[PDB]
């Protein structure tokens, strides 16, 4: 009996998305997680952080700055009610889905100010255990994600370029860095242009992967430790790790490439 | 003489940033340029998607797609009196500068929201003719990054991962798609370390660079012509091309990286 939080960022009860995340809830539930959703839209949600998501009285007014007091805001327990609500949810679940179309080559703008507003410094992220050494470290993320575009289109030598390097600042830099394990993205590509039979096939086999999701191995990243953390070494890979890896024809990461070839779907294979 | 539009996303006026916008304005107009802005926070823009954006009668209400629906807005002239204000800014301007910190890896909710409301199809990317044959492809671009991270944790060592990979999504995706050239990042690492005196450099170097920067040589994307331009070939590379191109050290750039060594900083330099 887990937990699982659900983020929606579509207007439409109409879309496919929608759908998407309504399966989510029905075989999640089927299987006894209990099921909390964040249906940004619906909740005529403010995507915008201001000193207005602070409660109260302000460090330093006069030259304000958004990370300092939202972390005293957080501390102090003096965030507008919106975030803290969102936090609350956040802390509660083992799973979190978020569901979105690609926009723009990434999140939704809504989607984007859900992350800016929510994760906070202390309660999300720590400068000092950052990465898997994070706050969420027990937790599991994964994006759903429909698209315009083919997987032809999104392949290595497709118009759009590697779907890979795509999801790379949002599931290395916002999911991992809070210390999320991130499992494979569910990726439904050129969704106008699936036939209406597909669609239903799609809405059905991502109900049976959420039937054993918690056991899948997720996503590779490399590892905090092979790092020296610190601005005397600047924040650098140890030489004795950057020393194993020059005879290695594979960098680590989309991210941490090398200079080397990117190892295979590092972002959307296990 | 020439125009430019400044469009800036942080909410202080106390801010490196903000500072950055003036210098900009600035040493830009002491050449003889016409400079525009959007203060997005100070404009409270709206960055949401949704209905609203048109004010005409929807098409098919019943199941509401804002592509299709926004694009038929935007040739009959029923686009919300805001976006379209900002659309007229783009048309005039000849140069378009984005001034903002860097947030969870990305742009700030507001200039991803500002780019889904503006970025109209048919105004600003044709389907017939995305990335380097698009609207703005008379236009020049460029980003103007502040971070809180310094240069090496964003290195191919440093703990952050490359910062082309991070670049590659804005620059290609949203920039590039739309036909823009793309010039070099001004990249200012943790401006909130950098002593006092070292920042007013940074400051007169910006307004420098501005001095010349028509003439710049711009970041290098794979021309179109390189791919059969249709979803029947599903838009991939030319043959003729992956053939002369199996015997290439390097990758074309980091979306076009064909599983290869990516070249050297692409996103970052000319
Ligand atoms: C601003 C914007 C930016 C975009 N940027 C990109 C981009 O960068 N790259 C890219 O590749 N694409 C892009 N597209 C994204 C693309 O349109 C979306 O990523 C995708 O359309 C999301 O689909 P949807 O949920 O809105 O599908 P829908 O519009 O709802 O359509 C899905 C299909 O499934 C049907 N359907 C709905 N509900 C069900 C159900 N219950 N069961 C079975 N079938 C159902 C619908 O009728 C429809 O035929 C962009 C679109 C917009 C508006
Ligand atoms: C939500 C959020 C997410 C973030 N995510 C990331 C991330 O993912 N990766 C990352 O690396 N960083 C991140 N940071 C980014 C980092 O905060 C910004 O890039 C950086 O703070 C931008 O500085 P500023 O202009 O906003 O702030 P400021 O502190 O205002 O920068 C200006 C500095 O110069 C001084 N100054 C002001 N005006 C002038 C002037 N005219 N001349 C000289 N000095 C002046 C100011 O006092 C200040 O010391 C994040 C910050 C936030 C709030
Ligand atoms: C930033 C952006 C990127 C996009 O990428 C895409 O692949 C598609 C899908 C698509 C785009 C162009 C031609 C197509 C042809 C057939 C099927 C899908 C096609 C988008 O509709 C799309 C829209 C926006 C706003
Ligand atoms: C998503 C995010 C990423 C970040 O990356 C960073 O490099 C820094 C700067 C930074 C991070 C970690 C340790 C530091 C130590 C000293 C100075 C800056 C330091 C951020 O403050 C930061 C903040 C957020 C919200």
């Amino acid at each position: 009996g887990r937990r699982a939080l659900i983020v929606l960022a579509h207007s439409e009860r109409t879309s496919f998305n929608y759908a998407m995340k309504e399966a989510a809830a029905a075989a999640l539930k089927k299987k006894g997680w209990e099921v909390v959703e964040s249906d940004l839209y619906a909740m005529n949600f403010n995507p915008i952080i201001s000193r207005k998501d602070i409660t109260g009285k302000l460090k330093d007014p006069a030259n304000f700055q958004y990370p300092a007091e939202s972390v005293l805001a957080y501390k102090e327990g003096h965030l507008s009610p919106d975030i803290v609500a969102e936090q609350k949810k956040l802390e509660a679940a083992d799973l979190v889905i978020f569901q979105f179309p690609l926009q723009w080559f990434g999140v939704p703008a809504i989607l984007k100010g859900w992350f800016e507003r929510v994760f906070i410094g202390e309660f999300a992220y720590t400068y000092a255990a950052m990465y898997d050494k994070g706050p969420f470290r027990s937790k599991k993320a994964v994006l759903s994600i429909t698209t315009g575009g083919s997987g032809s289109m999104y392949s290595l030598q497709g118009i759009h370029g590697d779907m890979n390097v795509i999801l790379w600042p949002i599931q290395s830099g916002i999911l991992h860095f809070c210390g999320f394990q991130v499992l494979e993205p569910q990726l439904t590509y050129s969704i106008g242009h699936t036939p209406a039979d597909a669609r239903i096939q799609i809405l059905e086999g991502w109900k049976k992967r959420l039937e054993n999701i918690w056991d899948e191995t997720p996503l590779y990243f490399a590892p905090s430790s092979l790092f020296d953390l610190n601005f005397q070494a600047g924040f650098l890979m140890k030489k004795e790790v950057q020393d194993e890896e020059k005879n290695k024809k594979f960098g680590l990461s989309v991210g941490h490439h090398l200079g080397k070839s990117i190892p295979t779907d590092n972002q959307i294979k296990a």
